[PDB]
């Protein structure tokens, strides 16, 4: 009986994740390792390359639409925080296509998006991610870590530690069916600040938790202690999460001709 209906809430996510996300982790991977394909993503991986990407790859957000250019780490940032916000309205999306967020009072829906987004991102930002760089524009790039850690503080350090995250994470190999479950649980999460109404976060939570423990012994029977080790991959989350909040600050305080998306300023607000 539980074990049915969890079955079913499962892909219902699932399909929410599917309708919702402009990138599969499936995808991503057969990118990363050519498997398939006419077309191989371009490797940006210096200052010559980025440019020729700037003038031949298609971003989802236009160049001259950026604010104006600054210097070649703070342009890369920018690109950071486009695809950042675009990011937040999926995952915004994903949560409205869960009939028990959506059920939420919409003053409840903000809370659980401003503090649980990052914490989603870095943890799909994993999908696009092998040790040696991760997929831009939509699969048509690919950005060497070695570029990224050629950028001069800070913006280097605050990259650096989503990669270390991510090639842990990605051993555990989850597939698209365990993130949809996976980031369900960290955006209807009932410990977040300022919630109205914890209890019906705290059930929700609950439910999800458990198709997901009940998800991982069909989709993965012969890995053991993998359902604990993702609570704490979500306890990491946290802590990553707040790091990067602490690095922020530091770019705001240091930085000042670097300019803050305002909705990510609206997120950072009380951290
Ligand atoms: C996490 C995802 C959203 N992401 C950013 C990213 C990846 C890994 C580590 C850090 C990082 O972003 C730290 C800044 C955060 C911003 C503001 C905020 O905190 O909301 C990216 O997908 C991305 C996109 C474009 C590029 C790029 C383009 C040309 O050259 C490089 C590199 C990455
Ligand atoms: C699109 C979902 C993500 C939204 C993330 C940003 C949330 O910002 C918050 O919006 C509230 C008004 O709604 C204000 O009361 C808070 O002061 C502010 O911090
Ligand atoms: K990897």
């Amino acid at each position: 009986p539980q074990v049915a209906d969890l079955k079913a809430f499962s892909k219902h996510i699932y399909n929410a994740y599917l309708k919702n996300f402009n990138m599969t982790k499936k995808k991503a991977r057969s990118i990363l390792t050519g498997k398939a394909s006419h077309t191989a993503p371009f490797v940006i991986h210096d200052i010559e390359t980025l440019w020729q990407a700037e003038k031949g790859l298609v971003w989802k957000q236009l160049v001259n639409g950026l604010p104006p250019y600054k210097e070649i780490s703070v342009h890369v940032f920018y690109r950071c925080q486009c695809t950042t916000v675009e990011t937040v309205r999926e995952l915004t999306e994903f949560a409205k296509s869960i009939p028990s967020f959506s059920s939420l009072f919409l003053n409840d829906q903000v809370t659980l998006l401003k503090y649980g987004v990052h914490e989603a991102i870095f943890a799909m930002l994993a999908s696009i991610v092998n040790k040696d760089g991760l997929l831009v524009a939509n699969g048509s790039g690919f950005v060497t870590r070695e570029f990224l850690r050629s950028l001069r503080k800070p913006f280097s350090d605050i990259i650096e530690p989503k990669f270390e995250f991510a090639v842990k994470f990605n051993a555990l190999e989850l597939d698209d069916s365990d993130l949809a479950l996976f980031i369900a649980a960290i955006i209807l999460c009932g410990d977040r600040p300022g919630l109205m109404n914890v209890p019906r976060v705290e059930a929700i939570q609950d439910t999800i938790l458990r198709a997901l423990e009940f998800h991982l012994q069909a989709n993965h029977p012969d890995a053991q202690y993998l359902f604990p080790k993702l609570l704490q991959k979500m306890a990491d989350l946290r802590q990553l999460v707040t790091e990067h909040a602490q690095m922020m600050q530091r770019i705001k305080k240091t930085e000042t001709e670097t300019s803050l998306h305002p909705l990510l300023q609206e997120i950072y607000k009380d951290m």
